[PDB]
């Protein structure tokens, strides 16, 4: 095997070879007519850019950044099927006034009657229209079970009889009992205004099934779209309406039917519990008003100065009325954002020392808003995208332009910029054809692509530089190509495959950013390979001649020596004309400059020492920064100032430290739940509980009690535990008939029932699915809240009685993703690790230098990391895909240096090191700056997605061009595989 494995060696040298001669066929083509190559290029980009038509857009949060687990995602789906929730928007009217003054009490009394007010018509909502479709219907013996189950509703609502001898309580087995419509006929539920939402699946394009009231029977997907126009909807028509009125919390309930006064003072006996009589509707005034300075003269509240107000109106959350309830939501922020009731505030009281009623608002889809808020690219975001190419363009462009005019090439670094850019198009446009949607973070996709294309282009002109000796233009060509096309293929093929591995990450938004890059990459390969080349062919033939820029524009109005080789023969020959580079060539004083400082500084033994030093100093940060890690979960998907969702909830914060988040709690039968998902197509965890044993309810009880006692859990709302107390005494027999009827009567009854009539259902009088909320301490950490959140699920455990309580919110996601970042991004680094060792392995000469890229690799993605955390930055996704892409472009840095150290001849490691230097320290240094100079104008964007881009791209480029250009060749030179 080991001849074998020399041959292999053998055979992979000779690919090499073989692929440089093709390379200089390629050059020779190229070099027989450039302006056919051009042309074809260019109508080929076009082509390609021609998908741009058929570019579609994803801008769903969840979808971008989200792990997408089953499990919170199933346990949402399920909330959504077996229980029915209320939308609520939050309107914080905030001030620094007291806000409890007669006239200013009457101004907010007016801007609440316009929230009423705010109508909408029916075209608005995209699912109206004609040319909306229908979604598959539900099932037929769905629909069945549906018809019945709504028909004994309104049969038992009529009768109003509730008992549970009907019933069979035998306790049921696997199965469930104790496809066909039998199975699930005679499904009796209480409350019998109660359906499974998951079986409440209509047409809700009709009016009527939406908007019994309108008593049109119209339907807006087979209608006018003026006619649609002409119906319209106001609040009520989609709000719920509790007691028959409506379920909107506020102040000004009190002020109903005449019981409170605009002009008079309030004073109540109850801060959560105060119920107004004249209504018979209650509120709770600590969460309706926040931060009040009031007084409280004992039983009654000396209401005088709530600096801040909140109001929160419920929605029905139903599939049916969804799209009209994100119409009005849409409508109503608008009211509310735009609303001013300055004049009122004028010349008042402040304790701030102006007035300043904000007005924040918040609803459901307001998340998604603030992510279209970042989601779409920042006009002063592309204005900096241009401003770093035209400073890459200039940079370019200096280095190109020589003292000799004929000798230096701008329209090769004016072509190459544009070439960047072609690639990308090209690139965009076939991921468009693919059918990927585009991403946020696509916003630095051109930027950085331009870029990295603009590295090769140096590349290629450094080689030509070095052969100037070649008389023949053709023949110099020829081998500029047939020498730097390997690295080049190279490291466009690294970055490539890395990109690839970046875009295996489960989230969408990664995974797309990922494959759109990495398809403009090598778009922009190509495109250099055949256009920017073409160019330097045609520019190269005016060298020939002599021919300026200037001089060829007015005209036109009108020796197989590698070069590694050459390089060492050249620092022979000064150790002991053909190596005098002529003047004005593109990086002669460059090298020079290089080759009188900087080289002999590296060669130093005393040089080394202190790059050493350095290094080994740079490497204790690392290491430090990584102890510290910086934070390890985000605090608000980046929120920036401007966002009404961000301001609402620092206002909610400041003004409500006794109200976090509402967080629920399920508990859902294992076989109700498994029948009724089956119908619409341990084992004893939930299998079959037993709610009427008594020790079950102390266990119950003693659960709320030790939730209480949280300091994290501001309060609870549970019922069951308001029946277990309200009847104890009754529930002495263990009689599950007894039990449900005597629940059933509490619910409906009582008031505190019917205060919590839709949060318990019974099949069979059984209590298949239940639920509890509890209001939790806000807080800015998003750590602690999810350690809050796995304390309440393991303290509502109960696994003694066979129960389990599941918890939700809508963070749980958001804290989960935070939660397997890291892990994630590991796991895909290493992957990564694995792929690019593999591809070093193939491309280099050496495996000793292969182990070595490895080290390299390890270690400026250890500095990297630390020096990010030491900067502040948290765990970002950004932040990690950042991390693999810039990994790609370090190494493909590396790759260079290394290559050309391995091909570098030399009698000493140190002199070999000394004529990679020479010989590569040009372009490395170039590509590096003209990325930097393009990411640059990020340094402050809108959105923390791009400035934290920024900050970890330029770190990272720093380490790849410190460590590629100190510490790589100081290692090669010391410790290098030499021969
Ligand atoms: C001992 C008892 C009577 C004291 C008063 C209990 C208070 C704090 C409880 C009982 C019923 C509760 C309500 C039950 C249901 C909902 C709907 C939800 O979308 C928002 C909270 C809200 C509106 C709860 C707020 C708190 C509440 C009013
Ligand atoms: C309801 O059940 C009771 C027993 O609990 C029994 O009298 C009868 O089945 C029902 N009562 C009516 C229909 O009045």
């Amino acid at each position: 095997v080991k001849n074998f494995i020399h041959k292999l060696k053998e055979l992979k040298q000779k690919s090499l070879d073989k692929f440089a001669n093709l390379l200089y066929d390629y050059g020779g083509y190229v070099y027989d007519r450039p302006c056919t190559f051009i042309i074809c290029s260019l109508i080929c980009c076009l082509l390609l850019t021609c998908g741009f038509y058929f570019k579609e857009h994803e801008k769903d949060i969840y979808k971008l950044y989200s792990i997408s687990n089953s499990y919170a995602y199933e346990t949402n789906e399920t909330i959504n099927d077996f229980f029915y929730k209320s939308r609520r928007c939050f309107i914080l009217v905030e001030s620094n006034v007291n806000l409890l003054k007669p006239k200013i009490l009457r101004e907010l009394q007016k801007f609440e009657e316009g929230t009423k007010d705010i109508e909408v018509d029916l075209s608005e909502i995209n699912e109206c229209k004609t040319n909306s479709e229908l979604p598959p219907e539900q099932s037929h013996v769905a629909k069945e079970l549906y018809k019945t189950l709504i028909q004994r509703s309104e049969e038992n609502l009529k009768s109003g009889k509730i008992n549970g001898s009907l019933f069979d309580y035998s306790d049921l087995d696997e199965n469930g009992k104790s496809v066909n419509f039998t199975d699930y006929k005679d499904d009796v539920f209480y409350p019998y205004q109660y359906i499974p939402p998951m079986l409440i699946k209509a047409d809700r394009c009709k009016l009527q099934n939406v908007f019994g009231d309108k008593n049109l029977n119209i339907d807006l997907r087979e209608a006018s779209d003026g006619l649609k126009k002409q119906i319209t909807y106001t609040l009520e028509d989609i709000c719920e309406k509790k007691y028959g009125d409506c379920n909107f919390s506020s102040l000004f309930l009190y002020y109903e039917k005449g019981n409170g006064y605009i002009d008079y003072p309030i004073k109540v006996d109850n801060l959560d519990f105060y119920v107004n009589r004249r209504t018979y509707k209650e509120m709770m005034f600590k969460g309706i008003l926040g931060n009040m300075v009031y007084e409280k003269s004992g039983s009654k509240y000396i209401i005088k100065s709530a600096n801040a107000i909140m109001t929160v109106i419920p929605l029905l959350n139903s599939h049916t009325y969804e799209p009209y309830a994100l119409a009005y939501e849409k409508k109503l922020i608008d009211y509310v954002r735009f609303y001013n009731l300055d004049d009122i505030i004028q010349d008042e009281e402040t304790n701030d020392d102006d007035p300043f009623i904000r007005f924040h608002v918040f609803t459901d889809r307001s998340l998604e808003d603030e992510v279209d808020r970042i989601s779409k690219i920042d006009n002063l975001t592309r204005l900096l995208l241009l401003i770093g190419v035209l400073l890459i363009f200039m940079y370019a462009l200096f280095n190109n332009v020589t003292s000799v005019l004929y000798r230096s090439k701008p329209l090769c670094a004016v072509m190459g910029i544009f070439c960047g850019f072609l690639g990308f198009l090209s690139g965009s446009g076939f991921l468009y054809f693919l059918g990927v949607k585009s991403v946020p973070p696509a916003e630095t996709v051109p930027f950085l692509v331009i870029g990295v294309g603009v590295d090769d282009v140096f590349v290629i002109l450094n080689s030509y530089s070095l052969l100037f000796m070649v008389k023949d233009n053709k023949k110099r060509i020829q081998m500029c190509l047939k020498d730097s096309a390997l690295a080049i293929t190279v490291t466009t093929l690294t970055n490539i495959i890395a990109f690839l591995i970046s875009a295996i990450s489960p989230f969408y938004s990664i995974c797309a950013f990922s494959l759109f890059t990495a398809s403009s990459l090598f778009f922009g390969y190509l495109m250099v390979l055949t256009f920017l080349l073409s160019f330097l062919c045609i520019e190269a033939k005016l060298e020939k001649k002599k021919r300026n820029i200037f001089t060829g524009t007015f005209h036109l109005f009108r020796e197989n020596i590698s070069i590694y080789e050459w390089i060492h023969n050249l620092y022979l020959f000064e150790e002991s004309y053909i190596y005098e580079e002529p003047k004005g060539n593109i990086g002669k004083y460059f090298r020079s400059l290089v080759k009188n400082y900087y080289v002999p500084f590296l060669s130093s033994r005393f040089g080394k020492t202190i790059v050493y030093i350095m290094f080994t100093i740079i490497i204790a940060m690392s290491i430090y920064g990584c102890t510290l890690m910086k934070k390890g979960i985000k605090y608000d998907k980046a929120f920036p100032v401007d966002s009404y969702v961000r301001r609402f909830t620092t206002a909610k914060i400041k003004y409500f430290p006794d109200f976090g988040d509402f967080i629920e709690v399920y508990y859902f039968d294992k076989h109700f739940i498994n029948k009724y998902r089956g119908l619409e197509k341990s084992p004893k965890i939930n299998k079959n509980v037993h709610w009427e044993n008594t020790n079950l309810q102390e266990e119950l009880i003693n659960m709320h009690n030790t939730l209480e006692s949280q300091e994290f859990v501001t309060s609870v709302a549970n019922g069951f535990t308001f029946f277990l107390n309200k009847n104890k005494s009754s529930l002495r027999k263990e009689n599950p008939q007894e039990f449900y009827e005597i629940f059933a009567n509490w619910l409906k009854k009582d008031f505190v029932g019917n205060l919590f009539k839709n949060d318990f259902v019974f099949l069979n009088g059984k209590l298949v699915a239940w639920r509890f909320h509890y209001f939790q301490k806000n807080v800015d950490d998003s750590e602690i809240s999810s350690k809050w959140l796995k304390a309440c699920k393991q303290i509502t455990k109960l696994e003694n009685h066979n129960v389990q309580m599941v918890c939700f919110h809508l963070s749980s996601i958001f804290n989960e993703t935070d939660e397997s970042i890291i892990e994630v991004t590991l796991i895909n680094l290493g992957i990564t690790i694995l792929t690019i060792l593999v591809v070093t392995a193939y491309i280099i000469k050496g495996f000793y230098s292969c182990v070595i890229i490895a080290l390299i690799i390890f270690l400026i993605d250890l500095c990297i990391f630390g020096f990010m955390c030491l900067c502040g930055i948290t765990m970002n996704i950004i932040s990690m895909v950042i991390l693999v892409l810039s990994v790609g472009f370090s190494i493909d840095h590396t790759s260079h240096i290394v290559q050309a150290f391995s091909h570098s001849m030399g009698r000493t490691r140190d002199e070999k090191m000394k004529e990679s230097l020479h010989l590569m320290i040009g372009p490395v240094l170039h590509s590096g700056l003209s990325t930097w100079f393009v990411i640059s104008t990020l340094f402050f964007s809108n959105k923390d997605f791009t400035v934290i881009f920024f900050q970890t791209l330029s770190l990272v480029l720093f380490f790849s061009i410190t460590f590629s250009s100190m510490f790589l060749p100081v290692l090669l030179s010391s410790f290098g595989p030499l021969h």
